[PDB]
């Protein structure tokens, strides 16, 4: 059964509601993002209209082979009348095809709905900019002070200079990046694109990165691991077992290799700088895990909030524990108090 901060009321819509078979009322099933925890339930036998991105339509059509007639794609920033509600999607800045779902009610109640995102400032000149909200569907992932991580720009700032030293001291080293679900590209791009490289990868992976819609894909990637030296692998096997098994199916070009795990926040975030990051070290493999994450920080969230000024909050995410659920609350009532809405 269907779970009520995935319904929105006054309508005959869902968000992110695949999981629970046919939901009594529900007329058209939205979907924020290509994520399996968001889409848990989709297969080429769903009959009904599922409303989401462009670039999420080409993921349900090439991945999960729902047929096209179910698939309705919108464009981002533009009013758009489904079943008679006016809605807008709105780029999350989460991974790519990802969106914020703004309903506008039929009796003047206005909703957001954030997905997943990465609060931003630019959010605040949007076409949020112009009206109140009254109910804010909110991603609280990292909704604890603790929760830090620097940005996404100072991250790749030391991916790619960590991977060009490496590699001018020893030509005769491969780059591997772990991956497990789309989001995170650039960590790869950005890296391959200093050294010169296409990204080697799976027939798999390549597919799935042929649905993004990104400026000229063909010449960032491919499938032929012999003609690149940034390979990417299953997040599973960044590991010295996995890596090694690895180098030896290169056939003698390679004689290290210097690997990165991009996580979301671990706990040596509340100890260490992103300048002072070291790798785990056996041999002629290194291992980094770097913190490049596609959700909002404490404090970006709390900033985003206070902007927004909603009328009433309900969490998406960390809503199983009585604890967890007891600890947003005071953070939503401390925002209030200190913004004064
Ligand atoms: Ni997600």
């Amino acid at each position: 059964t269907c779970p009520f901060y995935k319904k929105i009321p006054g309508t005959g819509f869902t968000v992110d509601a695949f999981q629970y078979g046919v939901v009594e009322g529900c007329t058209a099933y939205f979907l924020t993002h290509f994520h399996s925890d968001h889409y848990a339930g989709l297969s080429k036998h769903f009959t009904f209209p599922v409303y989401c991105s462009e670039i999420t339509g080409n993921l349900l059509k090439n991945k999960l082979h729902v047929q096209e007639q179910y698939i309705h794609p919108l464009p981002l920033d533009t009013e758009c009348i489904v079943n008679g509600v006016k809605v807008v999607l709105l780029d999350a800045n989460h991974c790519p095809g990802a969106v914020m779902i703004l309903f506008y009610l039929p009796n003047g109640t206005v909703i957001l709905h954030t997905g997943d995102f990465r609060a931003d400032p630019s959010m605040e000149r949007s076409l949020l900019a112009d009206q109140k909200v009254h109910m804010l569907y909110l991603d609280t992932t990292y909704c604890s002070p603790e929760y830090t991580f620097p940005s996404q720009q100072e991250v790749i700032r030391f991916a790619i200079n960590t991977a060009f030293e490496a590699v001018t001291l020893n030509p005769h080293a491969l780059v591997v990046c772990g991956t497990y679900s789309i989001g995170k590209e650039k960590v790869f791009l950005a890296i391959a694109d200093v050294l010169g490289s296409k990204v080697g990868m799976s027939q798999e992976k390549y597919k799935t990165l042929q649905c993004l819609n990104i400026p000229e894909i063909n010449s960032l990637i491919t499938t032929d691991m012999c003609s690149s030296l940034v390979h990417l692998l299953p997040m599973m096997q960044i590991n010295f077992k996995g890596l090694q098994s690895h180098l030896k199916k290169c056939g003698g070009k390679y004689n290290q290799i210097l690997a990165f795990r991009p996580t979301g926040w671990t706990h040596s975030n509340k100890f260490t700088r992103i300048a002072d990051v070291i790798p785990q070290t056996k041999g002629n493999i290194s291992i980094y895990g770097i913190p490049y994450s596609e959700h909002s920080s404490y404090l970006e969230m709390k900033r985003f909030v206070q902007w927004l000024k909603p009328q009433k909050i309900i969490p998406t995410v960390n809503v199983g524990t009585w604890k967890s659920r007891s600890t947003m609350e005071k953070y939503f009532r401390e925002w209030k108090l200190e913004a004064g809405y």
